[PDB]
């Protein structure tokens, strides 16, 4: 109906809507550039750590966009296996291989249900997945992890943000197993709470999936996770697992691994102190890996220049890695600051860096009692210099 | 290479070793005989239930034995469908279909994966499955859950009681998440935790799995589990989640299913208050199934007598269920007493119930202290009177 490029890949794609949102249940959907980016350059990645050719999948793979991607912007894809259970889906995605004039022996299309299609008895395993579904990636998550090689990477997505991000609770709980806490920092309460889910599927199978890098834009996150074997690994995964403590009132948390630790009032205000989790309370990033990202996506003319410039933000992010973080314009509320500075000044004041979950919002290593320290000697010395 | 009979059944099996354990990894164990018998129970009250014809599942099938007793021991079967990956498995399977003279138009075999079994698209549900592994059941429990038809029934085996009971708490930790404790009623807390297990990842599709009926035996555990609808009934049994405090030192317990209120030290001795869990704190017996199963083995000739006696002893306890149970001779140890009475006059001075768990194990609804202070007035009378 309509034929549309993204990076180095032509695909013919149904006609969609004028706008449409970040997780827009359509065939193809544009918005979601930033997310195959970022899977093209955890592809590369893989490519230059191994140094030689590898196999990758792609389960759910509609206009057949990622596989294809993979085989015509990274270097090392020996054989790419799309898969999808929709008939069109597999009509499109056939002439869109041709399309791009790839050669037959480079990759495979199947129709099948994706849990049927990764548990196949290839006589191999996957070097690297992208599971893209719309809503959550729950069900596919064991077959993923059992299908990948040892040392693959992982490229996930989630869409069913509102329920890990605090809007409904109830469904969060019977899905994740976890509480999720609908406060200034939910998204990354709400992509902890998936990590966590990914990692205990993965553990049923003495599989460890590492994570090493975070993303959350609008309405979906972006994951990825190394597999790796061992019990050991897994038991050092499971023990970071934890909650956070956090304060409606005065936005106050607090983690905790010690289930002998909760406290039922806010040290702070005396409000009720709110108990998220269990989560992971681990780094959402690892260094080399999002260095790179970073690094190779500046080399790349077919990358989106808004992927460049997140990355940036996430590297300057990952140097500073917490649990949770401030929005300066809650804080301000709270104390009435005159005027708040620039979020990129801002942070200095809290020895802090910026975050890419929110404008304003920022990390830093002091406690709370020492932010709300400083966001007072702020104001104070405002006002001072007023006149 | 031998031929042996269970129940109405007539089956060639491998020889087997002079002794076995109950967890004897070999293609047929007799010890599992108990097992069998509930199943088939279990069959039976669906038959009545429903009062149609049923299909049922045995995706583990191995010698054929539980499908084949299915056939022949219930009434309402429409069709079995036994599956094993075993090729020798099922060369087998198909003599023992054809030495009971079974219709072909009963049945069907497959040499699957179970998972891939389960999963096939076959335009129905199954009402009953048998699941019935070497180890745990977790690899299978999601496939089982999506199979089954709303109202169907689960019968469950699993093998793996060292880690569930404590023996092995990393393992238990990284397979069920969830803390362990090596007590006189670890076979319980073994079997909370398992349940838990499967409710959680059934609930992950929004499917309520109730467990209905426990059975605890040296190394293997049995549970049955009927299949709701709902998210309100998934949100129920998530409600029913909780934890059991426990001290090694003077065996004093409690639940907890309110994170704010885990206790350091043992309210009673002051020593460390261990946390097991998160699990199961709710009801192991569903009172009329259980009440069933055992009217309706009376009316067996086919039926172990060791199944009957165990019903009956189950019966007795469904009907003061609690979370955890006392062990005379451990309670005995504790306070010195003159002399033990038989478990069953014990239990009278307790007002409570034998447990099939352990032979001097009892339920009973007094509190801790309550029962400390009965081991007390006991001995105590025991002693004045013995003069
Ligand atoms: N269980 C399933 N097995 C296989 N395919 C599925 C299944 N469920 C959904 N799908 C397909 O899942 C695809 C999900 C899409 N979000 C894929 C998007 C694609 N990766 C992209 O970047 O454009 C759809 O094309 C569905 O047809
Ligand atoms: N993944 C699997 N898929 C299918 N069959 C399996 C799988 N793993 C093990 N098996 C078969 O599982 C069976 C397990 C046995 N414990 C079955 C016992 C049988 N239910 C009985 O009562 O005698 C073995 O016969 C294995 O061949
Ligand atoms: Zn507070
Ligand atoms: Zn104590």
């Amino acid at each position: 109906m309509e034929i549309v490029q993204e990076g180095i890949a032509k695909i013919i794609v149904p006609e969609i809507p004028k706008t449409v949102s970040s997780d827009m249940p359509v065939f193809y959907n544009p918005r979601m550039r930033v997310n195959r980016d970022l899977a093209v350059l955890g592809l590369e990645y893989l490519c230059k750590k191994l140094g030689r050719p590898v196999k990758v999948a792609d389960p759910l793979s509609a206009s057949g966009i990622r596989a294809i991607r993979f085989l015509l912007e990274t270097s090392c894809v020996e054989k790419a296996y799309a898969n999808d259970i929709s008939s069109k889906a597999i009509e499109i995605m056939k002439e869109n291989f041709k399309l791009n004039n790839i050669p037959e022996d480079r990759y495979e299309i199947h129709g099948m249900e994706a849990n049927f299609f990764l548990r196949k008895e290839w006589g191999f395993g996957f070097d690297y997945v992208d599971l893209d579904p719309f809503g959550t990636p729950v069900p596919f998550i064991e077959s993923v992890a059992l299908s990948m090689k040892r040392g693959g990477i992982l490229s996930l997505t989630a869409t069913d943000t509102a329920p890990l991000s605090g809007t409904y609770p109830k469904t969060c709980m019977r899905r994740y197993m976890a509480r999720p806490l609908r406060n200034e920092f939910k998204h990354e309460v709400g992509i902890r709470i998936l990590i966590k889910k990914v990692i205990e599927l993965a553990a049923q199978y003495d599989i460890a999936m590492i994570p090493i890098f975070a993303y959350s834009h609008l309405h979906y996150f972006k994951l990825f996770f190394v597999k790796e074997r061992g019990v050991e690994k897994v038991d050092k995964l499971i023990e970071q697992f934890g909650y956070i403590q956090y304060c409606f009132n005065c936005m106050n948390r607090e983690v905790v691994t010690d289930l002998y630790k909760f406290k039922e009032k806010c040290p702070h205000c005396g409000s009720k102190f709110h108990i998220g989790g269990p989560l992971w309370i681990g780094k959402l990033w690892d260094e080399e890996f999002t260095n790179f990202l970073y690094e190779e996506a500046q080399k790349r003319e077919e990358i989106e220049k808004e992927t460049k410039r997140i990355l940036k933000l996430i590297k300057e992010e990952s140097q500073l890695q917490t649990v949770g973080f401030y929005v300066l314009s809650k804080l301000a509320e709270k104390v009435k600051l005159p005027a708040q500075p620039p979020i990129r000044i801002a942070v200095k004041f809290f020895n802090g860096v910026r975050t890419h979950f929110v404008g304003d919002g920022f990390r830093t290593n002091l406690s709370f009692e020492e932010v709300m320290k400083k966001m007072e000697e702020l104001k104070e010395k405002q006002k001072e210099f007023l006149e």
